[PDB]
């Protein structure tokens, strides 16, 4: 149930940009999203500065919308693409705005100002990580109503930039309609027809939030940090067909929930809670299973919590000649390590892989939020 | 403007099914599409009476809705993928089906029943057509107000099907949100930002599309073929960066219509009708313009006018580095010679062939409808 979800049909509705974090994180999720990936081809720290002052103002701008920029001079391109009439609508426009690994390099001289435990990705047991669609200097998150305002917003974004980005890989998905329109009640829904994001941690308690998703003073990190969040993104492909054909009893076993009803197994609520201490020779829950590893449910390490924010994506075929369909996995972190690295580690070998293949994504660290109109992406690390 | 848009929230909205004419031609355009190439593996004419019947029945179920087939046996497949949840929405599923060339081989022994028209598709000037997404056996044309009932839709089918069909190449779609909001009353934008639809002839006009669109006796043809049409698909992309820094009077100038109001240049009505003869340089609509080239209007032209029922695409990045974006398009004609192929003979060198590129697609003939319950796809065809 957390984060929530917003109605498609919400044209007009306005997420906060401004704030002390960033929208797009324990924002319900919107009906569709983009995950876009760039190189930076700023020269120096300065062109660096002038490329995050850019952005504040396009994100500031597209995401409380407007009436869009006209043309007076027919003889220069159009400033806007037009692809949304006259008006450039809010939509629940969210631009989550994130940093790689390859951004603190030897380029604009931000290497003692890492995050401690940002690093790249590097390949995990079963993994068929394709390189045309890892990592970037920077990541976009672009989450909205509508695939049109997504869409519309990359574009104004490529447009303002065409000296200071480099579209590297893109994907873009949706949560699933039914669960969509149900604004937060129901629980979206995977292509492989389990609800997904039921064990979230409440994104409402704000408390709560300080401890799992955002960077706090206690931190051993760089101050500027204080307010981001460690962000993982996996492209993850599933053997569709072949999944179709599995049992349904293989396929809740695989998960340890119900397919139909959301409980783990034995149980018969969505948000009932199984106890492994009972099951340990795993035989109601598997400890072959996600649930399971992906959790113990120890609260020993509770540490290990975060906030999934996933989408379904559907595309063409893959060389093998297969549907390409899967999930657009999306996790914030307090800390990248104690989170996303800790729980893969845990489900390198679980019964899932024979039908998942993660092919892409990378390690990001999402900026601290603009605080005001007189704020800029990252300021705080470009001044300190 | 022709043929129409429906609701994304018309979750219990019906589309007939069975009729003279399949569905998905005349039918307003829903908000999401999917292309789907098949190879038949039937091995002989008694193997696709068997898929041909298969289709009916499970078109049938799935475009008029229903509760989700239970699966009593745990051990078994689940009966449904599960992804739409407890119920299956008709959510104005249409599933359009047409058949290739290639269909007309040795195997089966219909080659002398072939269309007329009915042939390979082989490549114009511009072409940088891509072996992955031409031609096949049967095309699908799945359409719905959701992404969701669709995908659902195609492995409902393929779950059904692994001895008989085999996924050639696949490819999804959309119309723009706001048009597909107001039913009709606003012609789609296609994602170089131009209404696209303004001029397509009148689809609810009963007489218009017998001339127009559907087989008929007068025209010499198989008699299995009437109430069929013929189908021109292609997979288009466009050049999006490169076409968002051309100046506007040049995109303007390319397509020969107003941008904003999608009124034919130099007038003020989106339902305009150009005057050419006026203006025989074209120094208000050019020669080499879209509009022009495509429809002279003039008394040969009559002939060669088709029903385009195109969607957009967004997908990723291509191979070298630029965005992944162009049109679906799909258009029907009573013949596929007086058709599609008159029309873009005349298209050979248009000003637009700078920024689109077809890499795909292919020629079909859509089948007539299957007349009830008791009747099939292509019964006629079979039969004798
Ligand atoms: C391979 C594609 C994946 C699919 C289809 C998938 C799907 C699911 C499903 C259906 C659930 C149970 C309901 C719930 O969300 O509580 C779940 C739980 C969970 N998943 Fe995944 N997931 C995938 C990948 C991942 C990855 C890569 C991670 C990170 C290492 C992850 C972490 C989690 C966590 C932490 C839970 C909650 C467990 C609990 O607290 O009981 N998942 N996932
Ligand atoms: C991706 C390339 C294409 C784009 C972007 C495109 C877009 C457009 C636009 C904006 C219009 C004017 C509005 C309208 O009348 O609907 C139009 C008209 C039209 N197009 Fe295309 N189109 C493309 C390809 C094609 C192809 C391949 C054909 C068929 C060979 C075709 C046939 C027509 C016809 C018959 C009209 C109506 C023009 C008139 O009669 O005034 N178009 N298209």
């Amino acid at each position: 149930s957390a984060p929530g979800t917003l109605s498609p049909d919400a044209r007009n509705e306005k997420q906060p940009f401004y704030g002390e974090h960033q929208a797009g994180i324990l924002t319900p999720q919107q009906a569709a999203m983009m995950l876009v990936a760039f190189d930076v081809l700023a020269s120096d720290k300065a062109d660096l500065e002038r490329l995050f002052r850019l952005l504040t103002q396009r994100f500031a701008f597209l995401t409380q919308g407007g009436a869009a920029p006209e043309t007076p001079n027919p003889r220069l391109p159009p400033l806007d693409s037009g692809i949304l009439g006259g008006y450039i609508a809010p939509d629940n426009l969210t631009i989550t705005l994130s940093v790689g690994h390859s951004l603190f390099d030897e380029r604009f001289g931000l290497a003692p100002q890492m995050p401690k435990k940002l690093q790249k990705m590097t390949r995990f047991p079963n993994d068929s990580l394709d390189a045309a669609l890892c990592h970037g200097d920077v990541l976009l998150q672009i989450c909205a109503n509508t695939q049109d305002t997504v869409i519309h917003a990359l574009r104004d974004i490529i447009k303002h930039t065409p000296d200071l980005l480099s579209v590297r890989w893109k994907r873009e998905g949706f949560i699933s309609d039914h669960a969509a329109r149900s604004k937060g009640k129901e629980t979206p829904i995977n292509l492989l027809g389990f609800k997904d994001g039921t064990a979230n941690p409440d994104s409402q308690n704000d408390k709560l939030m300080q401890k799992v998703v955002w960077v706090t003073a206690d931190q051993q990190e760089p101050a500027w940090t204080i307010g981001g969040s460690y962000q993982a993104v996996r492209l993850i492909q599933f053997r569709v067909e072949f999944w179709d054909r599995t049992p349904l009893k293989e396929q809740q076993t695989i998960f340890g929930r119900d397919k139909q009803t959301g409980a783990p197994l034995g149980m018969q609520h969505e948000h009932d809670v199984p106890d492994y201490a009972s099951d340990p020779e795993g035989k109601v829950i598997a400890l072959d299973s996600h649930i399971r590893l992906a959790n113990p449910r120890t609260a020993e390490s509770e540490s290990s919590l975060m906030l999934r924010r996933g989408y379904s994506y559907s595309l063409g075929v893959t060389n093998s000649g297969q549907l390409d369909m899967g999930l657009l996995f999306v996790c914030y972190q307090h800390d990248l390590e104690k989170g996303f690295l800790t729980v893969q580690k845990r489900l390198n070998g679980e019964a899932l892989e024979e039908y998942v293949k993660p092919i892409g994504g990378g390690y990001f660290f999402a900026l601290p939020g603009v605080k005001d109109a007189n704020d800029y992406f990252g300021s705080a690390l470009l001044r300190v």
